[PDB]
């Protein structure tokens, strides 16, 4: 942990003002420095777990490049709680490229389940996380139950530190092949659900890729790769969860956390 005293004070005050539990990690990839707040506690990942799932599928495509263009039938039975793209393909097919874009950029939960099926389930996403040196990530359930976000429950959690290091290896480093890393980074940059989260706290000119998540207990999450103008990229994880199951989401908390980390860099 390389966090400055001032940044700790600011993140602590933000957490208290928001009445929740905040977890933040920032990696400066130029120096390798890592900093943050509660960055080793488990937090429910919710939809941010989808990055690891798509990455696992992209790793498999390295040995079968046509895998991503293979049509996959979509059925009404695949639909769950939130299916913004897949609901339009019932009775038709989507490729794994389309399914990956849908789950990353629109957070389509049926698409996530179709990807989990191809990989062999949540347990195989966890095995892929281990294969990139992430010993904290655990995916236990599929959609939509992986979003229950119960305090004290270890299912479907990771830590801000582990998720930041994994997102660095996947989107910037060498955990994936070049074609696959660039596809993942492009999909993250094209996310449509992140305007009010990390992106809102960063300079408007910077290029950003991110994946949000939400769940019960007011869980409000975002993980980002940031390409600041003129200087090496940053990786930012902001996880936030609240005391009561019915709590409302607090996206401005993530924006402010991002602004706090962005200033100190
Ligand atoms: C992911 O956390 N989920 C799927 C979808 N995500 O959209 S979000 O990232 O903009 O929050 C809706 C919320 C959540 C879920 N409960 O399924």
């Amino acid at each position: 942990n390389h966090i400055q005293h001032q940044m700790v004070q600011q993140l602590s005050a933000l957490e208290k003002s928001a009445n929740g539990r905040l977890g933040v990690a920032v990696i400066d990839t130029g120096s390798g420095a890592i900093a943050g707040w509660r960055m080793d506690e488990p937090f429910p990942m919710c939809s941010t777990s989808k990055v690891m799932a798509v990455a696992a599928l992209l790793k498999q495509s390295e040995q079968t490049p046509e895998l991503m263009s293979q049509p996959q039938p979509v059925a009404s039975g695949d639909l769950v709680n939130y299916n913004p793209i897949t609901e339009r393909f019932v009775g038709k097919s989507m490729t794994f490229d389309e399914l990956s874009a849908a789950t990353l950029q629109y957070s389509d939960n049926a698409a996530m389940n179709l990807i989990l099926a191809k990989l062999g389930g949540p347990q195989k996403v966890t095995a892929f996380a281990r294969s990139i040196g992430d010993d904290k990530f655990r995916l236990d359930r599929n959609e939509p139950s992986l979003n229950t976000a119960i305090p004290g429950d270890l299912r479907d959690t990771s830590t801000p530190r582990a998720m930041a290091l994994s997102l660095q290896k996947l989107a910037l480093g060498d955990a994936l092949g070049q074609v696959q890393r660039e596809k993942l980074s492009h999909w993250l940059r094209g996310n449509t659900t992140g305007a009010a989260s990390i992106r809102a706290g960063l300079p408007s000119g910077w290029s950003v890729g991110d994946k949000t998540g939400s769940g019960d207990y007011g869980t409000t999450n975002d993980i980002a790769v940031v390409w600041p103008t003129g200087r090496p990229p940053l990786v930012i994880v902001t996880y936030f969860t609240q005391p009561q199951q019915q709590a409302e989401s607090q996206r401005p908390v993530l924006a402010k956390a991002a602004a706090i980390v962005a200033s100190h860099y």
